[PDB]
């Protein structure tokens, strides 16, 4: 009985962090409390000043990254403030029954609703909003995030031997679906109501204006890049709630990953490239062994370099020149 | 030696039905004959009275399931009734030589012919019709269905452990190439032929105008709903034959899934969402826990919701608050 | 240390072949020296005379595939000539650092380098061109190819029982975006630089006008179709460095497949259609069982039939009625 356990308190960190947290447990079941609070607004998305009229939890796309065990109950407070102009709710991916959620958790403006679910499945899972009749721009919007739920002894390889991050980054890819205008100008919207129409007809041919990781082009770059250091092992969650992607990390590798993103299930070693399904969350493991800056993209290198799928990670320490090494550096052809 | 052995007759079943059969089987293999009668026709595909000029297996989008055992020698007579005005053929990806069956089933309106090849590989395989120089209009046009070939000691999971379903559904998702006339409304076409060449143009797009389960937006809604019961395993046949899909079971997951959809390799389990190559069937095995009306759909959520690629399936039974509970309904935020 | 190993010599053959090499061996580590030289030029890439500003490794595409056991040293010398515009490099997914060699391998036209870098992963990995700033446009217009690092004792099951091919064939396949003029003919330019800005424009569509097996419309057709015999096996690599594809054997399978394409995986067996992701080299064995002409495609059958990707493999020996047999052929349907 879920009425029965400990509860606990978890307090949210803005992506590409996740909040502390302990992977294997020697602690019991626990529900654990979330609270997030929905914010629709204009966000710039682009160096030529695009704007999108966006929806979020929390104010951030992705929404935050919620971290639990397998066994525990998540407990999330949705709060749709009197400042947003649409209804809202939540679908869990991680969750049974009643549309993730969905169905007990729609929120007028100037309403809240607390729900309870039994995270009995591991993974990264999406969450995602999902009003009836307009879910797709809900989501489009950029009203998503990841449910990562670990396996309570931890990570496991295929042969179930032990695995570990040191540090956890959380990554969300939004397609985006900008309209212009005769001048062939993207729109500006006053509001987030006039922008629909428009935005329909868009998403209609599938052809998204843009797509960027964590709400804008060069999010993950420059001071925002992701951080490491040789020796440290990352795991990079990877989440698109509408449409395939296909990550990858210029010099390095996928050494685990579990790219339908289900830590029950072995995951795969040495991949160059690997497969998110739109509708979902996946995971990967890569332990740094050469220092410098490495891109983490989108492998359709159009949806990466001029679509904004792509981001930075600058990575400490030492060089290894029998992993790589310059033999000879350009120079002109001898003849 | 296959003239050898027994014979038996299969009487055929519409989408989203399956034939009877037995999964786990005593019996030794048998010469599985069946009965396909291809029938062109215009079709009504969305709400809005759009049509296509469809051709089919049978009568129905996807063609109808066919179920037998590996080992098993399946023995199609495939008839083309002088009614349709083109020719046609079967490719069984379920087969081995001539194109699938293709070379061996060329049959002109007014003819028949009767193929037989041996199900010597167990999963679900895509069978569809491709007539030499114009395999994808006769595919996008809706012929294809799905040929399950189940081991004869019955599905298992990664460990070897049985796994059953008691009821199975079978699901066609069609990208549709529907063209538009000057006035932007979709045309209606006296005939079949009528149709090509504007429809050639739209698919060289790549851009389908709809995306269907089962030959029309709303196929498996309503009084057309699949149905469940809580404790009931459901076996999810997914069958695209020209494009990818990712299928999702909205508050539900997929609890042994084989995506490629070939049972002599172990399944995944807890998938939030899975993915159809285009060209293949895939199933998913998910037993009901909690009652309720259940989204299953495509989660490239514009395919799914603007598009048509999503049903229902409607879950008798009793509510289960340890999986899921409401536990503040919404209401207003207390200040 | 890698200074200590012993050097080899390989000499590259152009694709569909691969050049001779041991799969299973007793031999240790080696230090194997490869040479490519960078060629730009204008193709012909249809039957309908259009042309493409091509960029290619070793003058085809893909560029040659390089074979090598994992433990060892792949050391490339890669060339630009005078005779090229543009500076190039190379970006190794089989490697670790430096953006895969692509810092440490930047080369005018003029100059050269040489890259050594271990190859410590097995499995088919994609090797592309990367200058920065431009990166999609020199992938697109050719520059990829495939590194197959085997493990030294060869390939192996599930089971971890042996596995080998006959014979290797490599295959890249090719979204290109040709643009087109105001009279709607695909536009032939006099230059590459001169082709940039129109085809960036295209590029930004997402819409292929032609998608191609190894550098043409029916490239692996006719005199040039793939060769085998009934009891061979094949391996088939597949390589697309920049959109996701989904290659089938008609009339055949996949054996056992690495759609990831990373040998210390386990293969899938069995497989109608599988997936290489966009960034990524996979790799299957199917051992013919019957003669014929087969076909090996895209099974997104648009883009196979309509728009380019598309092969075939002329296969010798003696029909088997067993695994297939034609009861009764096309004949008037009898009333
Ligand atoms: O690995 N280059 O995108
Ligand atoms: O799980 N919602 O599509
Ligand atoms: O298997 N036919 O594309
Ligand atoms: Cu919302
Ligand atoms: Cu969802
Ligand atoms: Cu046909
Ligand atoms: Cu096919
Ligand atoms: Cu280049
Ligand atoms: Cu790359
Ligand atoms: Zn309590
Ligand atoms: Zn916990
Ligand atoms: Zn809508
Ligand atoms: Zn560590
Ligand atoms: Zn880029
Ligand atoms: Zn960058
Ligand atoms: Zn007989
Ligand atoms: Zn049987
Ligand atoms: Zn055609
Ligand atoms: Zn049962
Ligand atoms: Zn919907
Ligand atoms: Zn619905
Ligand atoms: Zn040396
Ligand atoms: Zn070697
Ligand atoms: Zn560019
Ligand atoms: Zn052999
Ligand atoms: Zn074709
Ligand atoms: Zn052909």
């Amino acid at each position: 009985d879920a009425d029965k356990l400990p509860h606990t308190k978890v307090t949210l960190v803005a992506p590409p962090q996740v909040h502390p947290h302990e992977q294997a447990t020697k602690s019991g079941p626990k529900v654990v409390e979330f609270t997030m609070t929905i914010e629709e607004k204009k966000m710039v998305i682009d160096d030529k000043g695009t704007t999108l009229q966006a929806m979020t939890f929390n104010g951030s796309m992705p929404g935050p990254t919620l971290v639990v065990h397998e066994g525990d109950y998540v407990q999330l407070t949705l709060v749709n403030p009197a400042t947003n102009a649409m209804p809202h709710n939540v679908d869990f991916h991680g969750a049974t029954g009643a549309l993730g959620g969905a169905k007990l958790t729609n929120v007028n403006p100037g309403e809240q609703a607390t729900l309870r679910f039994k995270a009995d499945r591991s993974g990264t899972f999406v969450y995602h909003c999902a009003p009836e009749g307009m879910v797709p721009w809900h989501v489009v919007s950029g009203m998503s995030g990841t449910l990562m739920v670990l396996p309570r002894d931890g990570l496991k390889d295929p042969q179930g031997k032990p695995l570990h991050y040191d540090r956890a980054y959380t990554i969300g890819e939004f397609d985006l679906y900008i309209p212009k205008g005769p001048d062939g100008k993207y729109k500006d919207y006053a509001t987030l109501a006039e922008s629909y129409g428009d935005t329909v007809q868009v998403m209609r041919t599938l052809t998204p204006s843009h797509i960027v990781f964590n709400g804008k082009v060069g999010a993950l770059t420059g001071a925002n890049a992701l951080t490491a250091k040789v020796g440290e092992t990352v795991l990079l969650i990877h989440s698109q709630a509408n449409r395939d992607t296909r990550p990858h990390l210029i010099g390095g590798h996928g050494d685990w990953v579990w790219e339908t993103g289900k830590f029950a299930n072995p995951p795969q070693r040495d991949l160059e490239t690997w497969f998110i399904r739109g509708g979902s969350a996946g995971a990967a493991l890569y332990t740094f062994k050469q220092p410098g800056v490495y891109a983490y993209l989108n492998h359709n290198l159009i949806e990466a370099c001029e679509l904004g799928a792509a981001g930075h990670i600058k990575v400490e320490g030492k060089w290894n020149d029998d992993l790589m090494k310059q033999i000879k550096a350009p120079a002109p052809i001898p003849r």
